[PDB]
């Protein structure tokens, strides 16, 4: 709607830097809204749900199972781990871990992920043999990249981003089950309260997944509708900013409120 990109324009301007945006029907894929639909942004932490995706098409094959318990210790620790930090002992499920890098977008859960996959190149060649040939994880947690545009390593595009959920959320890539765990574990998402989830009415249902990047970049992805079922997926991306983090969600908490209010 239109009142929703004069939102995403003065968040432009708000913050200083690049914001990109798009929200697709989620039944028939089709663009609704779109603002630099095509340029790249730093994917941050969103590639978590696309990283579960593909654990889920390993599971679909029955090359994973859910259930599967995964040690590890000390040394594979790094920075943003709050659930992991607390299973040394005991382990991790891959739903448990799924859970924990979704929701709390838990980086040595999602490391530990990509171990079992087979690194970033295999996430890139999962993305790759889906259609996707914009989206690409280059690195580990947590180095990912935020220079743009001089530097693509780590990013995607609105556009890219949002189809490419889409392809996991319906359809018949995943499985039903598989398609249901992926938005189940991005419903319950517990980290990203400031961004939509602040705009949105009693009774929506929102399903998202939330990013953030070391020099300030901000982005979130989600499928979200009234009475509480979805029927729209939202992407939004913004560049590095000398904003503070308080504004920088405010300001996708804005975009948030008017999409709605013209839902
Ligand atoms: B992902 O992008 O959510 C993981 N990384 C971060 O959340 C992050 C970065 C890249 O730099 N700081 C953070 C961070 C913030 Cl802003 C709040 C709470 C934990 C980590």
């Amino acid at each position: 709607h239109p009142e929703t990109l004069v939102k995403v324009k003065d968040a432009e301007d708000q913050l200083g830097a690049r914001v990109g945006y798009i929200e697709l029907d989620l039944n028939s894929g089709k663009i609704l809204e779109s603002f630099r639909p095509e340029e790249r942004f730093p994917m941050m932490s969103t590639f978590k749900v696309l990283l579960c995706g593909a654990v889920l098409s390993r599971v679909d094959a029955g090359q994973e199972q859910l259930g599967r318990r995964i040690h590890y210790s000390q040394n594979d620790l790094v920075k943003y781990s709050p659930v992991t930090e607390k299973h040394l002992t005991d382990g991790m499920t891959v739903r448990e871990l799924c859970s924990a890098a979704i929701t709390m977008s838990d980086n040595t859960a999602a490391n530990l992920l990509l171990t079992t996959i087979g690194g970033p190149k295999e996430l890139t060649a999962f993305l790759h043999n889906m259609g996707d040939h914009v989206t690409r994880l280059d690195s580990w947690e947590p180095e990912l990249n935020e220079a743009i545009p001089n530097d693509e390593r780590d990013t995607t595009t609105p556009a890219a981003m949002a189809t490419t959920l889409r392809k996991l959320l319906t359809g018949e890539l995943l499985t039903l089950a598989s398609r249901q765990q992926l938005i189940d574990w991005m419903e319950a998402d517990k980290v990203a309260g400031p961004l939509l989830r602040s705009a949105l009415p009693a009774g929506w249902f929102i399903a998202d997944k939330s990013g953030a990047g070391e020099r300030g970049s901000r982005g979130i992805i989600a499928a979200l509708g009234p009475d509480g079922k979805p029927s729209r997926i939202v992407v939004i991306y913004t560049t590095g900013s000398q904003a503070t983090m308080d504004e920088r969600n405010r300001q996708i908490a804005e975009i948030g409120a008017s999409l709605i209010k013209h839902w």
